[PDB]
């Protein structure tokens, strides 16, 4: 089947839209689904190649049930919330998601513009956020983010259903998380000490050695093995974002899988902790102020909706 | 003397950053100042010659009076409100402004960062706008955006202050406005009635001749011709933002002028109206927020 | 397995389309060429890799396949078909050979085409060389985007590769060119809103006019066809602009490339002959066909193996 | 004070020729074409900046200026003058405005072109349009680089741009074209060392051949002028590639600026006249003029101000 | 299943060739780099893409084979077979690990050699180093385009991967790496045309000569080997331009994959003893191999699973 | 006059040639001279624009004398040898500098190759190295390299040499050192630590604070202001080289000066140390193994022999 473009090249402006589906919206929603591809090709065809414009279109879980009739994908459940001894992933309000990727601002907004023009009296926005590349692929905590992202035949591995759910063969899920930053505090902390949070080094992104890398490290907790002792991996397009004047400093965590339980047993040991630790360091630095779970379907199973 | 970038080559980003100097925090104003050329190279050199990283700091005129002793920029006054028959030209409090500019946001996120870093708790932020380039140099009415600006010698004449006010040659006059466009309303118009209200046609971007140029379209009323006959030019930057969500359509209007007063003809003709023309029609889809003048001294000034 | 010609490049900003005729005693001269073209293309091409994407996509009519070659033939290949509609006539022109030379540069596209045309000196008279550039932003000399539904990856190669239907065929594929010189005083006396009704898309933005308002007579309503079945009949065009200020002569050069001639020469039936609702394609009000060939692209290895 | 046009334009790898006549009373209809052009030249490039780099260097003919405008001549402007040598004659072709059209990309000349011809189409008449195309590594179709020895900088603008000696035309410069086709037979049936001796440099390494070994009717060497002072005479020079395979026209385009005629013309006598030791340029033997054309090109405020 | 390395690369301007032998007891200190290797990688690499196109493929020699792994041997994996022809000489010298690190950029390749030397230190001894740059033209040190008719695709997976003759180590190749200084001065006083009679192809053009004209001796010619079914057999080549002006060096250093050593063996016998045509390859007169090594280069999981 | 690109375009690959002129070699050296601007454009024209190919020739002060007769430069002299209390900074032979810069190695070996190729048996090569500059105008001590460089007219006033010597009006004078560091010693700081022996931030290249800059940081001792109280500046383009193999970790050094008082006042405060400071801290950790001066004439002075 086609899948939408989860696994995109090297992207540095990002759209996220959130919006819920007002009461009676479903078909105003439903044929814009249908166009959506469409759209993404008006916007970024005359662009090609290095726009490299791509939505990744989402539907939560209660959405779902209000848009097909039909069966459901087997993962599909709304963001589960977890209420740590410290730190708590809330779960927010959110229908549809647009993950709008290009080389270029500009063209993510005007697929944006496009997209919420069809929707308007249908929806309600609930989060947007325009994210930027930071240098060399820099999160606003100053580590390159994205490193250890399997890419080719291992990304369409851990990202893309298949045989296990055929009905969504090439459809993915989709976990966002807004994250707001303490700047102040981070900045505190000596290079080494925020080495010790994250499990890298911060200039030359190395990973920490096993004898010195910290259990409670973000590398540490997000690093998780199945059973068979093969690493369970996700597809992360981490997005910087913020405003100065309101001190907001910000990370848009989203992160893709073939099936949630892997970014569903990555949270719990961040936020839940584990034996040997506490909880993921990088959430005394991290708050996460949204939290939504999605379906992003092969493009087929959107283009021929009615 | 050294101008700051105000001539800066073409950039796909910005960040305009407007705040108000909190009483007390003169000393770390002027401090900041001090060292925004070096804060500007620490972020900007290691981004190659591709980065194009500038910021032009501009002083209010009520900041000028707080921060400096002596004499003041000929020009300098506080943003005239101009409130016409149908639309308002607002004034907004503004005593710094930061016009960051670089062919990527992070760049001028990262520099906007360390310059508030260093204002933290002597200034309040009055507004904070991420501009993005639109398509081929095109605004949120789809129209291209800085055509006609002057380059080389000319957009030097027009720009920088020279030996009419001799202590601050090399210093330029900007006046920013954020707008907010009314597109449901401007989408309703033709392509024909939109090149009627802008002056130009859409595609091709060529000026409507003489005999078709409606005397209240945007490039009639912003055409101004000086004692001598010759154009009085000013240089734009105006940069789209937005938020899809609040159907924010943003055009972000930004002029340098070696004076104000070509600046402030072309704003009184576009909201007071002429004989031949009610208002600028631009004004019939775009709402002025914010209104503020400052002036961007040579950097030597700065130090 | 059969590895086809080029016929999906990725974008190209330059071509040279040069159709010629073989003179009496030429087809020795053609074979040996044929034999050697993707070996002149690495010549040309592989210095300026990867962003040289050069490429020559060579094709063989009807007549010319006949004098060439012994035993079976593509199952579709025959002459161009000449239609004679009530207002516009679709012009069947001598060709024998297509080279469709594409690079990100004319420079590498001119060099191919004068290797190939140096080896066949003496052996081919040319019939039409046209030296097509990129427009803006992948516009065409009417102004509009043009190639925006253009299948792309698998249903690319779907549309355009002879497969099993033709199994001693398979990864070849049919070219249509028609050079179109365009009327461009007669275009610019209509309104962007006449000019959209034409198309059938928004000129700026490149979206499709909503099913209310798309105009039967439309160039993408007469080129948009379903097929018994249901599905999309789909082709792969290239249109490249071209032209001479001097002459007044702006022009698109149409290609259309197909695993079947009858998707094609179905679409030029309803634009220069209509249908119930058409009396034709509008754009052909604006456009004339002053050439018309098909030619079969053979796999790669057919003509390697000569 | 006086802004020259962009005779001294960064490299472009596109441009049109565009050599028109002006008819009978066509001369109101260019005065005021001539006073936009450069507000012509902002509207089809401005869009496309910093990377488009489109330029119009616009050029009057001797005939024509007596025509269009009343007041001084500028001091070196008379029509070009007929080389007839014992072998090769270098041609005087009609021609009374000349369009230098430069840019990035051919799109943006093509425009500009448009523009232009669409405000002259019944007022001018085309003479020569030419489409040129940078080959390879800044080669011409001889295969040699071709711009090595341009002056830059300080000595280009002293070498191009009319000063003191002629103040009322201030920052305008004197443009010679002819147009070239090759024999390229003859030419590549030189072993590499027989081009070198005809050029005067190496051919794939660009470096001079030395004062022992360069032929004295190589091109560099009958090219290469000393003033009375003794310093090098230099010209600007933008030649460009350019033909038609089918055709067999492989081209240079020559074009040379000089402050004053003068040292383009010695030149040019060196060439088709030769010297006491150059029967000829040995490049003639395998390069033909067909066009041959000197204009003015003014300073963009005498264009502005009509 | 399998995942290559980065064997088939992105067109790359710069490498580091690292040799090295392993000390007594490095074993373990090799096979934990060996399991980071592709990390490390990663590391280095990430926060330059997607313009650094950095990788490493990693070889271990028959020797260095025995000392580190467990279980089954690579089928083809043996020491470098030393050639002693008549007149030149393939000479065998040390090497136990190959590091084949390639970039658009040399300061990403030094930065990964850091890296990987900083893991091997007290391990292992250096044997050879090369800092390889390529020419504006895919140009070698003997200024011929180099890489020309290397294969690509599925073609050159057929040619380059071990596939089911070997399925413990499906998706590894063999590499030959060979260190050749060049006689600069001799070949430089050969005419084009004589060198175009050593290489098999025209110089500018790159253009093979043909089958009548390519001489036997020539080294297209006897690097041109044919199976017992008639088909061809390939390698794939990245030989880097390397040296020092002021020690006249000027070396190509020759690196080969293939999915079985024996082809590459068969090309080597061809130009160090030539065939019943031959003396030799003709390129050996002006090269001379200063060290020749085998490897073996196992899938990527192959070492990650250490 | 028609200074050399001592005012460079930034460039990501270097070739530095020191050579000695062998006794009678002197005739061969002028015509190569007389031809290094030709061969510059041989090589880097048709690798325009984004070759960005220059070469800077420099003469050492013995080696004027057996060149040209006429006027020396007036600042030109050899190198001088500083003995510091801890750290030294060698003089070694040098007689002609070529400082060949491009975007690529590739466009630098071959210009190198041609000027080395007329030269053959008229010199000897004492140093070669090929730089290659870190992503984002980093060094070899993962710092960002260039940042306080004078640029546009603060650079040509910097550099070029004017009235105060008006026949060579247009020249500038290079300093070169080839220094090796102690990477192992260096990675053994902290980030903050390798702070104060720079005087910047490492990831933001934001300058310390004077309240925080050690008074021994580089940044601190190669801040130099004259009799006016206004900055003396210099212009540098250092390149990262080395050899993994043998671990050589290098930084080549060179400034551009309109004077060698300058270059050499920064030397003296970095290797003799001041009232506040021992030595430059960045010495703990780099080696200077060469160390030569060359006046790099105006292009015509060059060209017009
Ligand atoms: C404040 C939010 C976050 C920040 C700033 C952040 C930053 C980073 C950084 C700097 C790395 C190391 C480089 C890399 O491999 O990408 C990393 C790795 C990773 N992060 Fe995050 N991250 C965040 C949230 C999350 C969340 C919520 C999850 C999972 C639900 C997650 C999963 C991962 C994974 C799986 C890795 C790779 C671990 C490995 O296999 O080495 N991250 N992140
Ligand atoms: C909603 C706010 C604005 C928008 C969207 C806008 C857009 C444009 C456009 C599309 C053009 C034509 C192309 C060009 O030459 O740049 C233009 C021209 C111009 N605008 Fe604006 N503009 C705005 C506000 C202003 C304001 C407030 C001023 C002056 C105070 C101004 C002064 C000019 C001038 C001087 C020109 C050049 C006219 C000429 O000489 O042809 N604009 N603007
Ligand atoms: C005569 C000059 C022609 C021009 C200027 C032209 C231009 C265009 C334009 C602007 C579009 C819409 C954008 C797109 O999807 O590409 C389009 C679409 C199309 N054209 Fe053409 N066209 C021409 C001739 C033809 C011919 C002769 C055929 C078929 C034989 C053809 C087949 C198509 C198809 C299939 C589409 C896509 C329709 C859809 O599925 O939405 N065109 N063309
Ligand atoms: C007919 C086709 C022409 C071709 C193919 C051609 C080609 C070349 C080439 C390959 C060079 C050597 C590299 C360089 O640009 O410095 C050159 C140099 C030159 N050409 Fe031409 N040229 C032609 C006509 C002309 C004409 C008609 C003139 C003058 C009226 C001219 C004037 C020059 C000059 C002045 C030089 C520089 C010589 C020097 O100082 O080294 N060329 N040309
Ligand atoms: C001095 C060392 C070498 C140099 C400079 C060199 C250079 C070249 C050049 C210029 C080509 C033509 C363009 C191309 O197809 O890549 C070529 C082709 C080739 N070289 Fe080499 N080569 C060298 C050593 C070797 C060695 C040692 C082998 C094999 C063990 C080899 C195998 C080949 C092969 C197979 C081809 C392709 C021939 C074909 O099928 O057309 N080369 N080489
Ligand atoms: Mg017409």
């Amino acid at each position: 089947p086609e899948p939408q473009m989860v696994l995109s090249p090297l992207t540095s402006a990002a759209i996220f839209l959130v919006v819920t589906i007002d009461s009676g919206g479903e078909d105003t929603v439903r044929d814009l689904l249908s166009d959506v591809a469409s759209l993404e090709r008006a916007v970024g065809f005359r662009a090609q190649p290095d726009g490299r414009l791509s939505c990744v279109t989402g539907i939560g879980s209660e959405a779902w049930d209000r848009l097909f009739s039909g069966a459901r994908p087997a993962g599909l459940h709304p963001f589960r919330e977890l209420d740590g001894p410290v730190h708590r992933a809330v779960a927010t309000p959110g229908d549809l998601l647009f993950h709008i990727r290009a080389s270029r601002l500009d063209l993510c907004f005007a697929l944006a513009t496009e997209i919420m023009g069809r929707l308007r009296g249908a929806v309600t926005p609930q989060d947007e956020v325009h994210g930027f590349k930071y240098f060399d692929e820099r999160d606003m905590l100053g580590f390159v983010d994205g490193t250890e992202n399997p890419t080719g035949a291992a990304a369409r591995r851990a990202v893309l259903v298949g045989a296990e759910d055929p009905a969504f063969a090439g459809g993915s899920y989709a976990v966002v998380q807004k994250y707001l930053h303490d700047i102040d505090a981070w900045e505190g902390l000596s290079v080494e000490a925020q080495e010790r949070v994250i499990g890298r080094r911060k200039m030359t992104d190395v990973e920490l050695s096993d004898d010195v890398k910290p259990a409670d490290s973000h590398v540490a907790l997000t690093s998780v093995t199945g059973p068979d002792g093969s690493d369970l991996e996700i597809l992360r397009d981490n997005m910087p974002f913020g405003s100065v004047g309101r001190e907001e400093f910000g990370t848009y965590f989203i992160g893709y899988a073939r099936t949630p339980e892997v970014t569903e047993t990555m949270l719990e040991r961040m936020f839940l902790g584990t034996a040997s630790a506490p909880h993921d360091r990088i959430l005394d630095f991290s708050t996460a102020v949204t939290g939504s779970l999605f379906f992003t379907p092969a493009a087929d199973f959107l283009e021929d909706l009615s």
